[PDB]
Parts: structure tokens; sequence; C-alpha cells
């Protein structure tokens, strides 16, 4: 099956997922000079006060922190979005070294990691129906650089030892995703896709300009996870990022002048 290695990584995905060569694939390089301020963007609203986290899962590609999305609790609205998008999960992509790991790049610069907060458009009822729609999903992307520790990340870091291998999960209630945000909500936005198979072209991307800082020790613990299952040969979960894809017939808009 698909993965990130030489034999099953991003350059192979198109064989089983031909949309990998499509017209609105993600991630992309964000050329900051060409991105244009868009006065039609409404204020962005990240409303996570009532978020209900449930569980953390190693799915063999990353780890997902899952939320109860059975009601409007944690939601994203405003900005480029029409209507209400409900938080379902977050996960990260990261590197083997601090010099790589992000999926989006900024003037070609790669960050150490990238956080994706995944939301679905409530007008479509369920995530599965949302991924049949061209405006089904909104992903809030946040870059990570290595410097000072992020206190709100430490609870995630400390549970990773309990989900080392593919298929393991752990209770992860009462986690507040507000502790993963930077100060500023300045962002870039463009229409794109999921960055892993099935690569579906459903996503409004909202990528924050301000990175969060995490410590070297925090990211080193991400890199102790395993792609493999229990009892199988150890393959460190590192470099689980897709490189930038062709921009094609798209424009990146900025929320800030
Ligand atoms: C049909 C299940 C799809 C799950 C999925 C959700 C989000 C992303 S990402 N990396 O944020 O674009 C990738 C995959
Ligand atoms: O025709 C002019 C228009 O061109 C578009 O490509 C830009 O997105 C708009 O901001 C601009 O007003
Ligand atoms: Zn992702």
């Amino acid at each position: 099956h698909w993965g990130y290695g030489k034999h099953n990584g991003p350059e192979h995905w198109h064989k089983d997922f031909p949309i990998a060569k499509g017209e609105r694939q993600s991630p992309v390089d964000i050329d900051t000079h060409t991105a244009k301020y868009d006065p039609s963007l409404k204020p962005l609203s990240v409303s996570y006060d009532q978020a209900t986290s449930l569980r953390i899962l190693n799915n063999g590609h990353a780890f997902n922190v899952e939320f109860d999305d059975s009601q409007d609790k944690a939601v994203l609205k405003g900005g480029p979005l029409d209507g209400t998008y409900r938080l379902i999960q977050f996960h990260f992509h990261w590197g083997s070294l601090d010099g790589q790991g992000s999926e989006h790049t900024v003037d070609k610069k790669k960050y150490a990691a990238e956080l994706h907060l995944v939301h679905w458009n409530t007008k479509y009822g369920d995530f599965g129906k949302a991924v049949q729609q061209p405006d089904g999903l909104a992903v809030l992307g946040i870059f990570l650089k290595v410097g000072s520790a992020k206190p709100g990340l430490q609870k995630v870091v400390d549970v990773l030892d309990s989900i080392k291998t593919k298929g393991k999960s752990a209770d992860f209630t009462n986690f507040d995703p507000r502790g993963l945000l930077p100060e500023s909500l300045d962002y870039w936005t463009y229409p794109g896709s999921l960055t892993t198979p099935p690569l579906l072209e459903c996503v409004t991307w909202i990528v924050l300009k301000e990175p969060i800082s995490v410590s070297s020790e925090q990211v080193l613990k991400f890199r102790k996870l395993n792609f493999n299952g229990e009892g199988e040969p150890e393959e460190l979960m590192v470099d689980n990022w897709r490189p930038a894809q062709p921009l094609k017939n798209r424009q990146i808009k900025a929320s800030f002048k």
C-alpha cells in the first residue's frame, strides 16, 4: 500500500490514485510576492472553546487526534469559507531532520513540520459526503519551527510512547487545540486537495503565516514513532510529507495587506 518510502511514496501514488496529477493538488509552494491581498475575505473565526477530543491513533502514516464531530462544537468559519466547518481531527507531517518536514513551503523554505486541523462543511451532513464535494473540507495548516517548546503540545508528545506502532490508539480526552495556535491568524488561502491518498480535490486550504515554535525534544519524540505495526521491523515514522505540487490554474490569496 501507499506510504512515503522509495517504493511506495509520493512519486508512485498516481498509479492507484490518478488524481495525483490533477488540476488542484496539494501541497504547493506559497510564493509570498505573488500572493495577493484579497479584500473580499471575511474575518476568520476559529471557535474551539467547546472542542471534545476523544482519542489519538497511529494510522501507519501519522497520528490523528480525533474529535467528537456529532454537533457544532469546534468549528471554523469566515475567511474564504461559506458556512460552518466542523473539526474532525488533527495530525502532523514532519521530517527526519529539522530542515524538512512541512508540506507547504514558503518561498521554497521548508519548515520542520506542519500541523493540519481538518474540518468538514456541515451543509453535507457527514465527512464522507463532504469528500464528494468541491467545497467539502477546510484544512487549517500551521507551520512548526524548532526553538522554544510549545506548552500546549506537550500532552500530545507525552502520549506518543503509548501509540508507537500502526494500529495503536489511546484515550485522548480533554485536549484543547487552542494551545497549538500561533498569536496571529494572518493566512494564505487557495483551493486544493488532500495531501495523502485518496488525494481528493475537496479542500479549501488556509495556511497561517506565523509558525509555532516547538522544542527539538518535542519533534524528536515525533520521530520515535513507527510506520510499522507491533512485532514488525522498525521503520521510524519520519519524512511523512508530500512535496509541493504544480500550482496550475490557481492563485494564492492573502488575508493581510
Ligand atoms: C478519506 C479520508 C481522508 C483523510 C485525510 C484528511 C486530511 C488529509 S490532509 N493531510 O490534511 O490533506 C489527508 C487525508
Ligand atoms: O481581471 C482582474 C482580476 O484578475 C484575477 O486574476 C485576480 O484574482 C483579481 O484580483 C483581479 O481583480
Ligand atoms: Zn495532513
